[PDB]
């Protein structure tokens, strides 16, 4: 898994809205 090479931050944490 890539995980955006510690740069994007998981799409900015789902742009402050993502239930997981």
């Amino acid at each position: 898994v890539i995980k955006h090479n510690r740069f994007l931050s998981e799409y900015q944490s789902n742009f402050l809205g993502g239930g997981y």
